[PDB]
């Protein structure tokens, strides 16, 4: 027996929960006694959960906004931090697409492995920790904050209450600072800018959203929980049992057993202000890049929950200059930060900068050979006065490091790496 | 009983070596009997490794020179071939700093799982598959040969003759076309452009080859196999056991009992002598891109073989424009394939498209918001005409695919993804 | 491009379907040219799923029934088979208990990732395959087929028909035999004999019939696709929308939205019939081992379906003697199989092995230290009379077999591992 | 930024190596600055690794002896704990047979992928959480401690010393106590009773526990680091670079340029007081079972470092009755314990426990089908007096512990496992 990590008592957590601001509009219906009931008699500490949820909270309290990039790779979620942004995004689309457990490529569907996002959780952790240890030994102080928080894509959460649990609980051991929760059936579930859509019961999702703030009791991590809905497009649910959903149930019943429901700003609307009492932030996928409509389902929420801080999605599945002019394209994301869009993403945004500029060097060097790709080295060193380090590949990776920790084993080892290298020669 | 799988004999197995051209100048240490013996009574098919080792073979002999760029996820490999490469190569060095099963970031010191490499020529291969099975429901025949043949690192061999036997076998099961192999001392394994090199004695080396040649036959299937030599560098040896070594070794030591060796391309082109009769192709890794230095290797070679293929390695480690100018650049490879160097690549191709297009858009994301990210969709339209096909990602991913399948199970599907999407709205 | 798979044409396909025998009784709702329209341009052959599947079909008609253990590791199976038995069980309660990519232990519901089980037929088919390479040799012919079928639980599809696909897809990539599928909500499943289960409809559950099926024709395999209901026990549905269903639907309604029914075994044998023509075998999970009950199920059914088999859970989940004494236990499975019940299986078998053997050791240890292990070795030298030769470890996992690859390479090396070795001079 | 996670300064470490007992007789040949200029900004918490540590130290102090058994699956772990074991071993050689990332069955070769072990690491102590919860809900107070430290199997490192400093950073991020470590050549590795044994000189073995200190010191864990020598069988050693081994070094090589090297005891003894100063426990593989050459060892290494802690394996590896009677048989490990042999483990004792169990299921099936199955479940039944908890598997796996948080979730859900299962009904 040890009291390492020993559980907090339920008087504690009750005690945190009436003064900590962090939970001011945060309702619960469970107890802190049932927290503890659950904890068995060690809890793991989660560092990065911790830190990052601690962080993105601050963050989306004391800046303008938060925005962020979808990242599937650690080295993307480098890349952005290097660049300056605050946050990472981390889309469950990019993941089914060139980043999830199967090793297939899949549409949005939830196809995958309900460990694969929690995994890249983990792995853009570890990136983000080899670039902090890198900045470190190098003096490089250019990068405040290295640990960005990660948001991560929860999805419907693989099947039940209990899915929905095990995948906040694994996100949470990655790393992560924020998870967002959708109201689709998970057995249908879509990218929201797909087709065929199947809600649930808004109950239901507050079931989900109430298992996730659990799971991240349990853990004993201020975790930040998004609430999406999908109910704009979406024109089925599974079941009319919920009154605060009959009031779009059409009667239409399809083969599968679904019912008709009619789909618009009116039932988001709806399903957000249910959902508002369980979520730190508040989301509607849209079908077109709109301030207006975004301006109405604001003004709307807020209307009933003033402080409620809201999320969007800057989606590539939108096609951005066929409904917008560059004026407004160039003032977006400061409108809805305005309008009380805290969090702003572009989810698909690592797939299309991935696939194109692969597109682009190989389609180059197919006609050119090295010429194209020495366009795009000579880029890299320009880029050098912008903030830009991976030209100088060896040390990005971490070269320096471990040469660091080899010579810190023996300092005589006479298979160090950088020393003699052509990075050290040549660049 | 069944006789699906049954092993070939060991007379069929000579007559394939003794008559099909593709073993015209391969030396087997070991016999046809033995092959069998090690077989079992059950012989999976491994279609991929096959046809993709067929098609290389092919190609190798068919195309002015192969040429290839470095992938390390799927959908980067699904570009080169749409942009019309015919081979991708799958860097360890990239594995290592970004794809490998540790979720951590590494310099190139063989420090990553040694299952990763092959994973990741799964992944690849399952990508491109998708891409095929997607151009044949949309009637595209831009692309002749989605399935690609991947050339795969196998690094020093994580080990002894067995360890890399048993990578050579993983990376067969995940359908690699070739693989290649260097001489360094497994635990000190270095990217051929880093400093603290240790060369393994010149029988060493020729066990390891035989290694991965025996693999792929008890695989049953015609790998290329493909030898490196690190002796253009590296100035430390294992051992002077061997006595085509011993010209070079100079009696100095170092503390941890390694021998100083003089290293140039004198001792590259011995050993790459001594590698021929267990090489498929041949390859050097040099401290700059010199068509001189790569002339004299080949000469020096084909002096002595002259049908031994050799490859070169157009790596990301050289500042190109520094040592050579454009003029040089441009003719660079079609020079070299004169020479004979039909399989050329660019190692870390893809970890420089993938760093620097991210680091690229969240600069410009960083200032700009969406301005950034709608140059780079403007960019993706504008590519169309070159044959890119991204831009509408849920096709790109296999939305309409398994909107296929899903109809082919029950044509009356009310949850089919494309009718009603963003995609079909907009793009 | 090369020919090494090539997909057959539809023409050919309908052709086996038309004639072989093995689809005799096999309905398809969807035509031999959209099965190829899903191949793309390449099919890879899956070996061991192909003669796996050849085998259990054979077997299923050959010997007087088929039984198997569940196996959760690959020595497991390797046991189950040196033993005698003829084909292998994968049961999904084991993985979540014991075996999944989670690395948790979970309680029968569907909560581990859904590509656990076909990691795990791919274990159970590598540790045969070493067993197989191992006998040969050794010169052991105590057994004539080390690749015995694995039968895989594919529980309630992890979703909707694109995830049963999925799954199929990934179980016939690693090697499985036939597998099988239950008709309840995957997001609530449960082991058949825990509470709380909710039934899908009747023609949902012929959707994931036809999606397994779907599969392996894509896959080009014969797999033994498998039906299980488990209405006897379930009072819950999710939908009347069913007319085959609705009989048994009485009105009640829960909060979650679902629909009470009448269980029992009317509601089975009517599903049994509507799975028939989309089932090789079907299955009914019952709450006691009752021989009754079981010919009235068998009876029902053949009299509709004469030669449609059958197979049967004698699982650990239920107390044997509290219900049957000794002489019935004995002619259980004997008496089952004259019903027609052609497959049977106890589903926990490896569960309990496993922990009950571990506990008895670890106790005695803890008591008398080194005595009890010795018991342990004394009874596996004992047992070598009936053929157990895991007393000599090193062997028995391939230490032999790698010394021949060893000697393969470099018949010369100093450092196999048998010779010197304490298992060679003290066994 | 935030103060979660913050580095130590140097100065706080230097004192706690200064003043804490636990680092009385650890030399490190590095500095504190050194640890710190490593850690980077945020240095994560590892709660199961720093409260096993500290665990395993106090009880290598407070009892006689602590002993364990090889544990395999997480099943195993618990069931050892149930059975009143305080320590759980954690072999390779069980993972290269039966537990490893490759799903390959391997000898002890060190062929499996290195990150093979961690994962079971922390399978078994996920598993250990589970049952850690369960007993909290069933205020079940039979064990005291359910988080038993994990001594876990570092082979020969798997590379140079920085894939010593990975393997036990992964296993301290999996939760482990203690780590091990062979002066083996990784790439030659060997079970210690398979001959073909190679060493590495005295220095590369301080290399690699320093090695393995350093990055338990970078991770701010005290992991119990354990050293292995090998030189009791080994004949052959890499080089003679080290004065402290050239006394055994005969001049002799082989075709491989590894020397001959004189064995037995003495060498061990050597070895062992070179490690001393890097070693919390010390163990040498011998050929038999001897308690008079087991007192030779820890008499010759006491003489010189009297509070020196010594480990034993009392290997499956060794024919036990062969070489001793009964009598000795029972006060081996008490015998051994007296000799200053603190921690004792049978390393496969997983491996038999379950080839045997199921070999012995699988023949009594295979004869007497449903009888044999009936023999094991009264065992269990019977083994309830000992404190055997399986034989109602549902609880044992976390059906229970699930339910609750089901009804933390929803108090109301009708979807709960329990109620209405067999196992309540039948048990
Ligand atoms: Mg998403
Ligand atoms: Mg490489
Ligand atoms: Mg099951
Ligand atoms: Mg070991």
């Amino acid at each position: 027996a040890s009291v390492v990590g020993t559980p907090k008592s339920a008087e504690q957590i009750q005690q945190e929960w009436d003064t900590n601001p962090r939970w001011k509009d945060v309702t619960r219906t469970y107890s802190a006694e049932d927290v503890v009931a659950l904890q068995g008699s060690v809890v793991e500490e989660h560092t990065l959960a911790r830190r990052g949820a601690e962080v993105l909270w601050e963050q989306l309290h004391d800046l303008e906004w938060v925005n962020a990039l979808g990242a599937l790779t650690g080295n993307m979620a480098v890349q952005q931090v290097r660049a300056g942004l605050k946050a990472i995004y981390l889309s469950g689309w990019q993941v089914a697409g060139d980043a999830n457990l199967s090793g297939h490529t899949y549409p949005d569907q939830s196809l995958y492995p309900a460990n694969s996002v929690p995994q890249v959780v983990r792995r853009i952790n570890n990136a983000l920790q080899r670039a902090d240890q890198i900045a470190k030994i190098e003096g490089d102080t250019s990068v405040e904050n290295w640990l960005a928080p990660i948001v991560a894509d929860g999805e419907a959460g693989f099947g039940g209450a209990l899915n929905v649990y095990e995948l906040q609980k694994a996100l949470i051991a990655a790393g992560v600072a924020g998870s967002h929760w959708e109201d689709q059936l998970a057995s249908e579930k879509k990218c929201g800018h797909l087709g065929g859509k199947v809600l649930i019961p808004t109950q239901q999702h507050i079931r989900t959203l109430t298992s996730a703030r659990l799971a991240a009791d349990v853990a004993d991590v201020p975790t930040v929980v998004i609430a999406r809905t999908d109910a704009e497009a979406a024109t089925l649910i599974t079941s009319d049992v919920d009154e605060r959903d009959q009031p779009f149930i059409t009667g239409e019943r399809t083969r599968e057993g679904f019912y008709r429901t009619k789909n618009g700003i009116e039932p988001c609307i709806a399903r957000a202000k249910a959902y508002a009492p369980f979520a730190d932030l508040i989301w509607m996928e849209t079908g077109t890049p709109d301030l207006e409509a975004a301006r109405q389902f604001s003004e709307a929420v807020k209307a009933e929950y003033p402080d409620q801080m809201l999320a969007y999605n800057c989606s590539p599945s939108f096609n951005w200059k066929k409904h917008l002019d560059d004026a407004t394209i160039a003032k977006f994301q400061k409108e809805l930060a305005a309008m009380g869009f805290k969090f702003q993403f572009i989810t698909l945004a690592g797939f299309h900068a991935l696939n194109y500029s692969m597109f682009d060097l190989a389609y180059g060097y197919a006609q050119n050979q090295m010429s194209a790709y020495v366009e795009l080295q000579e880029r890299e060193f320009a880029a050098e006065e912008r903030g830009y380090t991976a030209t100088k590949h060896q040390r990005e990776v971490g070269a320096g490091y471990f040469d660091r920790i080899a010579t810190t084993v023996d300092p005589n080892s006479s298979t160090t790496a950088l020393t003699g290298s052509t990075e050290e020669g040549q660049f």
